[PDB]
């Protein structure tokens, strides 16, 4: 129907993102029509498994007049780790919260670095608690704390949204507040582009299996993730060992022939030249020329606690673990940051990882750190080196 975009509020400790969400929905219910959330339900988060990873988060719904958008919102920082991280809620932008009375706070700086990390692309800044600070002249010099320390972290705090409001104030139902929620619902739908649609990208499938056919040919399987794979295009062989080129003969679902694989789209494709053993666990299909194999990335890891199922001891910097990245295990070496000698469970930092194998990569890939194939960490490339 509508455009459908994924947003979320972002923030220091209390400084106002449960009830902002809150104040969205049910001001755009009251203007636009649709279904107001209450505080309690949306500060009362469930618990949600993404692999092996708890997260608390609430999904909040709302619509702009022309828009459709999904709405994350933790009750813990350590949820925002874990969501931005795993990209269990992935974000066409995010909503930074910063109460009036207090400015930018550590929270706010680490909320931010996260971001631009795990590329978050745009950020759209609501100042807090407006009801509570009167100096019209202590406002601007928040708003310029805040601009600059958005341009630190690479965001164009020059030209990002700053909307003053209450979101107490809108919830209780001031309409004199209220207007501007509806103001910052309208930088939502004219700030964040329309994000590019799966279909529009170049493409991509992970290889899942790899089976000889009848007639000599070989198959393989997996998910379309991005774009199309028309029957006679060429494809390239990604990971592993050496980029080899082939030319897409065929394209089938269960027992239908077909001349295209779209993304979404569980297919096997017929490859032209290839012998079954050319084929390696964790390469991918892909357009030629839009990805490449590396083995040295920076990345931010999240370590699972020993209540979460993960490992009980800390590592160190010798500490050479398997990363799965989408279908299979490769072992690497890692690098910690400076002044870091030992990771606890429940830990998040910046590592540099060396792979014993190249990998189809580009900044923004999600993987698991595993042992002895159970989950142990999850990370995300935030910028490749090889
Ligand atoms: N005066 C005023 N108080 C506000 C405003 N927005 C939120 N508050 C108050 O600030 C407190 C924190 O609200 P909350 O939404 O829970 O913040 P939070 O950032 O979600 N907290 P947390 O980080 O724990 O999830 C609450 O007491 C709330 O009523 C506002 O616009 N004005
Ligand atoms: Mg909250």
């Amino acid at each position: 129907t509508k455009p459908h975009v994924n947003v979320g509020t972002i923030g220091h400790v209390d400084h106002g993102k449960t009830t902002l969400t809150a104040a969205i929905t049910t001001v755009l219910a009251k203007t636009y029509g649709g279904a107001a959330r209450a505080f309690d339900q949306i500060d009362n988060a469930p618990e949600e498994k993404a692999r092996g990873i708890t997260i608390n988060t609430s999904h909040v719904e709302y619509d702009t007049p022309t828009r459709h958008y999904a709405h994350v919102d933790c009750p813990g920082h350590a949820d925002y780790v874990k969501n931005m991280i795993t990209g269990a809620a992935q974000m066409d932008g995010a909503i930074l919260v910063v109460a009036a009375t207090d400015g930018p706070m550590p929270q706010t700086r680490e909320h931010i670095l996260l971001g631009r990390q795990v590329g978050v692309p745009y950020i759209i800044v609501f100042l807090n608690k407006c009801d509570m600070v009167d100096d019209e002249e202590l406002l601007e010099l928040v708003e310029m704390e805040v601009r600059e320390l958005l341009s630190q972290y690479d965001f164009p705090g020059d030209d990002t949204p700053i909307v003053r409001g209450s979101a107490l104030k809108a919830l209780e139902g001031d309409a004199e507040w209220e207007a501007k929620i509806l103001e910052l619902a309208g930088f939502l739908d004219s700030y964040i582009p329309e994000p590019e649609r799966a279909i529009d990208k170049p493409f991509l499938l992970p290889i899942e299996d790899v089976f000889s056919i009848s007639g000599r040919g070989t198959v393989v399987t997996g998910r379309v993730e991005r774009g199309i794979i028309k029957v006679g295009e060429e494809v390239e062989i990604v990971g592993i060992k050496e980029t080899q080129k082939s030319t897409c003969t065929g394209v089938e679902m269960f027992r239908k022939l077909l001349d295209e694989g779209r993304a979404g789209e569980n297919v096997g494709v017929l490859l032209r030249g290839i012998k079954r053993e050319e084929i390696e666990r964790g390469q991918v299909l892909a357009k030629p020329g839009t990805i490449k194999p590396h083995t040295k990335f920076e990345s931010e890891v999240y370590i699972l606690s020993k209540d979460e199922g993960g490992r009980h001891t800390p590592f160190f910097k010798g500490y050479r673990p398997q990363f799965y990245f989408r279908t299979t295990d490769v072992t690497g070496t890692i690098e910690l940051p400076e002044g870091v000698e030992m990771v606890m469970p429940g830990d998040n930092i910046k590592m540099v990882v060396t792979l014993i194998h190249p990998i189809a990569m580009d900044d923004g890939l999600r993987f698991a750190i595993r042992e002895g194939g159970r989950t142990v960490g999850a990370g995300v490339v935030a910028k490749v080196l090889s």
